[PDB]
């Protein structure tokens, strides 16, 4: 319960609201406690509270400190972190817990607390490494053979939030200029008033400056100096929302000196509070320590608000957090602790921006490549993206750093009101950047051993893949080897999310070795599918058609289904009828025509290197049986009122079809899968009680999980964790360890291979240039 | 979904604040019902919400409705509510979810608007009757030929909330003091806050008096009556929250003429809203249907409130509501459903209260006898307990009425700071409403016919069963037959409800055929016990010490557990010797011979009817080798420093015995139920995600639920459900029939059996006179 | 539902012929079970491609019709006649309203029109044909029997069973196949809620007393059973008797 204490809303408001001479706050503190937990973990059965807290004031009491940050962080460390071999490290048995506990906080403080009331041996000279870690020796050998390989790295941007929340104390005015510019916006809305409900842009700024005035009055006091006199003036914390403090007539800025250049860096930050704390290791000022109170509170709201969620990401469009993430990658060893790094980047609609970008993500490599190895680098600062390549060829794939490889982004937005065929709009804005691509690399062909691959991100129902088929050829045949895209990760249904993953399969372009991405849809089982949710799902038409004529498909094969299939080929019938307003008796075979034109471009026939797909649907129209799946698809795709039949929402019961077929049509899944030799990348992330039931396990063969029907997948590893700060790919890694030991009783040696072949995987199904 | 657009404590906030004139608030209605699922319905992920509330308003536009309680009340009463033989009855497949959203929303809206747009034959004038049950022909035979048990009404009085509700409004000023007092107290200030961040006593009054308000004019309405002018003055809902409306410098009033005279009846509220919805049948009002939405929150909120939760029971003290209970109780035929009542009520401190209860309750059920039967009634209109018991001596047991039987309620509170010994001010007060019960049980010898036995409720932790004992027997001489004690509801640990359990059976004086209550922890599995729970657990010393006691009793003979029936004994050691601040060696057999004096009087010789247990110490104090014995049960009881160790809090491992001990120890527990012919009474119910996890099936032996060594021990029924209102034992036995039949497919014929059994356990341990 | 096959053709030509709507709505029921058996879709195709045929002669149809249309066609068989196609009444009356605006049902809707009017339609009906007396296997016939008692269940429908042609015996009763004895039920059976019937056609003076006795005895002395067991079977069906009583409660 802990993490209350340091991510609390309510106690947000109450700490931020009352004066700092009140004292006297322990039953407020107590009662926000129970509201958080009220609204957090609802589950707890309201005695548990109380008890745990009747126990942590003991426990306080005992040691006979107050209820303060360092109180609750001395806690945390001492039942968390312990001290070995190198640096301080996380308990195997309590490292989920940890975890769960970074989840909701951050682990600079506690790592800060740690240090300074049980430092290690003072023979290492400690630097500051995030995030903290367990140990196993079987682990670490095994990392330094192979090391790790990193595939899916497209959370937020490329970084943990950490160190997001110090750009904001770094750029608040481009914070604010983000928030509000999208404030406009509906779905942060819910999203803001759910996590705060009073949050608001006002309060976001005031929040902002609060927390650096309390950053440079606790770094004062720790540096010891003087506690400047205004600090009398300052008596409610609302004070803290303004540049200046007035005393008596005069108004005084905060602002004062730090011995380090990068003042907003995460190392000044620890040294900061190290001194803070030793500073602190007695008794603390009351006011002082409220205030500290309030600056981890709203650490975490913002770095909580940030998770669950343009220009902040064009700030880092400069080769300084290209180098960052190299360098973090990079172990504190001489070897690299991953070996291959895919690098993912959001595409712009300018040259100039795409060019900028790419720049510095070339010159950051090899600064950090240099900073690690040393040669003749030709332009020893090269200013251009030609001569950044220039100097890297030059490198040889020894494997002493890391490899990298670059991935544009493809955003589905939803489709708007009007246009001709739905997603145009969406669709000439790819279509503009891809071309753009193109020519880049056109300019530049060395760039096709760097930028290797694309992948097609962001909500999936406001896109089918169908749509970057052409998209995906073209640029294949630009030279973009390799492709991606996110299935089976949200969906409205479960057949709905299997039939999009083999939509993918048999319309994308993908070869040998590609990768898809999450496909939780194959992985999720039907058990575990519905345990809180309402027993029907509305959903589109368009998706239910599709769906139906999936189940007929994927089921025309089975003796022990064809009922379902004989009743998903009448609805689907019907629903067709319906949607095309059709009044002929039109085949579920004729449905099934139209539906695999759904590659096609919209703009080819019925409505350089593009003129190949331009003529696609030549040979098509030219074969003439095919009349009524031409006429059918293009009133798909014009038809207003087909349009607006597709738009309409209906449920479906939630047994339609038993869990049986739904792992049959799954099975059948993964069958056509591995025929086509295609990986999924599962990085650890709603419904789940704990990480044991990751469907991860299902896909990894584990007895208890895995189902009959099932084959291997080639599952690779990603570290992308929605709701976590400061993740990693080998905190992945040990995660998948600690789990396999723990709650699956694997020895050492059989949770290390299991987690190995995902890993080596990982190398196999790399796109890196060979 | 629909639950929370008749349940919205946010959306009840701002469509009270704004302008009734306001229109257009799609979008915020939106945004609350958003806000209202996240509050309450957390797991959803963040898109089945927007879908569903999508095909919603898809429902209300082609059926062409204005999004209102009027249509929601519609897609309700189709979606749910159907004729069927006699009367609307519930569609079977769908109870579940119908006493879900009864869990949250209150039945007589929806059944008034089924009646008013989809009335059955117009030939069985139709009398509101609460609640709506299903219908299954097997079912209605079973109850008929042998009518049903209610063993367990301790919940609400012994009223259903709703009732509670025109019971408020009939006396709002009553409502706002026991409001009030209470709302001081700090746990219903957590609750307020949890429930509604700002619902404050203020704002209580408020809403009471609006939603009178709401009542009036919209029966104006209704009764298509002139519209009165003042409601062109009011323009806002919050001009509502008091008595009376300033129009023009006069002060307008709300009431009226009402055709019945109870003006406060459920009747009169049921067509009332028939009459409201038939004007309303194509259209209506915007401020009209929003002021009858306000109405309807207001309604659940508050609803809500009471049920999670003295003189709002005092006023219950008429032989009305006792009257009301026994009608309800008899179905509409010409036979009672129920056979066999009991009356679970509160022993009042104060002689003249008690016997004012109990006249009453006695006056109730003659007065009801009257009015289903004939003969001399001797004292046609008694005045005196004697006199209702001359009344009562007439009736016989032929079974076409109910037979009623009186418990006497014992709550036990928390210990207080100071006392001689622990909770010795509550064993005072329990001491003093014995004296007064044993004094009028003097007075008229003849109401042992009529009071069976003693029930311990309230909760568990604010008192430990032992204290009991010796009022359970002083009671029992003076001539109480059977008694009751809630055992395994609410715990610190899984162990220590079981603890707790055996502690009951071997210090209460039950004899055969008597019953305890929920014994929740010995149903419950360690499986489905720790789900959410943190992986460590925390407890008071003295529970923890009991608790090792317990285990290493009960696993002596396990040879499988040997070892930790030793650590237990080990641990007991070290606790005992840092409690009893022992210098010296104590055993574990010392241990036991202290706790088993655990049943003894505090102040019988260590510190009529009670001459007994006075004395009973005598003879311990005689055995010779017991010296050790009493003197640390002497410090125990007494020493300052001890009882404070005892109120300190020691913590203990989430697994502290592996899943199967803790089945073991329960399965010590359900041997020592069978041998002593002890019955449990098991009602409907924190940790369950569905009710086909009820432990009540792991009795019942259903397969995959029983383990392997369950033994049967008569359970028994009890129409008590915390967070459902106008819950009925008949009720609960369709959902008990219901869930057999469908989540494990029994037939009808195995599901009828499997409740029967349980039913007829009822009859077999009655408390009644025979 | 009782009379098994096996007894059912002791007598019986090789050969029968009916209605040709008999005929049709046979072959298309035949269809609409088998699809789900694994074992009988052969017939189940056999009766789809008859059904189609058989159409094409009863609408004189020239254009192709679908198995699938057939089943929207004789869905609606519970259509009221003049409805919208030829106080309480009302509802009825408009019910056909909602499927002619279903836009899809515009072929079956035509059709259901042709089979009711159409003179030529309806003298085809009447026409008869032939079929084999063993046109499906005895396997075929309890698969369907058992879906029957399937959805017996299902619904909670019961059977009013009478004493009563083809029977040497009565232990032969069918009625004994539903009450489970052994060599009489057969293995896809399922419970369905018989109650008792006192009409026997071919006696005088019989009473529901004299079937209990007649069922007791015939279950005492041809099966063995023992007093209790007879008397306990034979309660069932009596008791389920009060379990759908239609009397008032
Ligand atoms: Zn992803
Ligand atoms: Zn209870």
């Amino acid at each position: 319960m802990e993490r209350f204490l340091l991510n609390s809303t309510v106690l947000l408001y109450r700490l931020s609201t009352v004066s700092l001479d009140e004292v006297s706050l322990d039953e407020r503190v107590e009662s926000s406690v129970f509201l958080a937990q009220y609204e957090q973990a609802r589950s707890l059965p309201d005695h548990v509270a109380k008890s745990a807290w009747s126990y942590l004031v003991q426990q306080i009491k005992q040691r006979n400190m107050k209820l303060g940050p360092v109180a609750i962080l001395r806690l945390i460390a001492e039942k968390f972190i312990k001290n070995e071999k190198g640096g301080p490290k996380i308990d195997l048995p309590m490292f989920s817990e940890w975890q769960t506990l970074m989840s909701r906080v951050s682990c600079l403080p506690i790592i800060a607390c740690h240090q300074v009331f049980n430092p290690g041996p003072a023979s290492q000279e400690y630097s500051f490494r995030w995030p903290l870690y367990p140990y196993h020796p079987t682990v670490e050998d095994y990392i330094t053979r192979e090391c790790l390989h990193e595939t899916h790295q497209h959370l937020n941007g490329s970084t943990s939030a950490e160190e997001c929340w110090l750009d904001a104390l770094k750029h608040p005015e481009a914070c604010l200029r983000d928030f509000e510019k999208g404030w406009a916006s509906q779905e942060m809305k819910q999203l803001c008033a759910q996590i705060d409900p009073s949050l608001t842009p006002r309060i976001f700024k005031d929040r902002l400056q609060i927390a650096c005035n309390i950053r440079e009055i606790l770094c004062r006091v720790a540096q010891g100096v003087e506690l400047p006199e205004w600090i009398a003036s300052m008596q409610n914390p609302q004070q803290l929302a303004n540049s200046t403090i007035l005393h008596n007539g005069r108004e005084y800025g905060f602002a004062t000196v730090w011995p380090i250049d990068d003042k907003y860096s995460q190392e000044s930050e620890f040294c900061w509070l190290t001194g803070l704390l030793e500073k602190w290791r007695f008794n603390a000022p009351e006011g002082l320590e409220r205030l500290l109170w309030i600056y981890l509170l709203i650490q975490n709201q913002y770095l909580t608000l940030l998770v669950q969620r343009t220009m902040t990401e064009l700030r880092e469009e400069t080769e300084k957090s290209y180098l960052s993430r190299f360098k973090h990658a990079h172990g504190a060893g001489v070897y690299s602790q991953v070996r291959y790094l895919e690098g993912r980047f959001a595409p712009k609609s300018d040259p100039n921006k795409m060019q900028k970008l790419l720049f510095s993500v070339l010159r950051g490599y090899w600064e950090y490549l240099s900073a690690h190895m040393s040669m003749e680098w030709v332009h020893e600062k090269p200013l251009t993206i030609s001569q950044v390549l220039d100097n890297l060829e030059l490198v040889e794939p020894h494997g002493k750093c890391v490899e990298l490889a670059l991935v544009p982004h493809f955003i589905k937005r939803k489709p708007k009101n009007g246009e001709a065929y739905p997603h145009a709009l969406l669709f000439k804005d790819l279509k503009n950047q891809a071309a753009i691509l193109m020519d880049m690399l056109k300019s530049e062909p060395r760039l096709t051993g760097w930028i290797r691959g694309v992948d097609a991100a962001a909500n999936e129902m406001h896109a089918p893949p169908e749509l970057f088929c052409p998209l995906f050829r073209v640029l294949a045949k630009s030279g973009i080897a390799h492709f991606t895209y996110h299935v089976g990760e949200d969906f409205p249904h479960l057949i709905s999310g299997i039939r999009s993953i083999d939509d993918a399969l048999r319309f994308l372009p993908l070869r040998n070795g590609d990768r898809l991405g999450h496909c939780t849809a194959i992985g999720i089982t039907p058990s575990i599918w519905k345990r809180s949710l309402p027993l029907s799902l509305s959903m589109t038409k368009e998706t239910r058609l599709l769906d139906l004529v999936f189940i007929w498909r994927e089921l025309r094969s089975h003796p022990e289904l064809l009922r379902y299939a004989s009743d998903a080929a009448i609805e689907a019938v019907r629903l067709a009828h319906k949607v095309f307003s059709l009044e002929e008796e039109v085949s579920i075979t004729t449905l099934d025509q139209v539906f695999e034109m759904r590659g096609l471009l919209a703009e080819s026939e019925g409505l350089s290197l593009w003129l190949e797909e331009y003529e696609r649907a030549r040979e098509l129209v030219k074969t003439t049986g095919m009349k009524r799946p031409l006429k059918l698809y293009k009133q798909w795709l014009t038809s207003d009122n087909v349009r607006k039949q597709r738009a309409e929402y209906v449920e479906v019961a939630l047994e339609y079809l038993p869990d049986e077929a739904v792992v049959a049509l799954q099975q059948a899944v993964m069958a056509k899968m591995a025929d086509r030799n295609i990986a999924i990348e599962c990085p650890p992330t709603s419904q789940y009680r704990n990480v044991s039931e990751h469907h991860i396990f299902r896909w990894m063969g584990l007895p208890g999980e895995a189902i009959e029907g099932d084959v291997p997948m080639s599952i690779c590893l990603g570290s992308d964790d929605p709701g976590i700060f400061a993740a990693d790919l080998k905190s992945e890694f040990y995660h998948l360890f600690v789990v396999l030991t723990r709650k699956f009783g694997l020895s050492p040696a059989d949770a290390l291979r299991k987690v190995a072949e995902v890993n080596e995987n990982g190398r196999i199904y790399r796109f890196h240039d060979v």
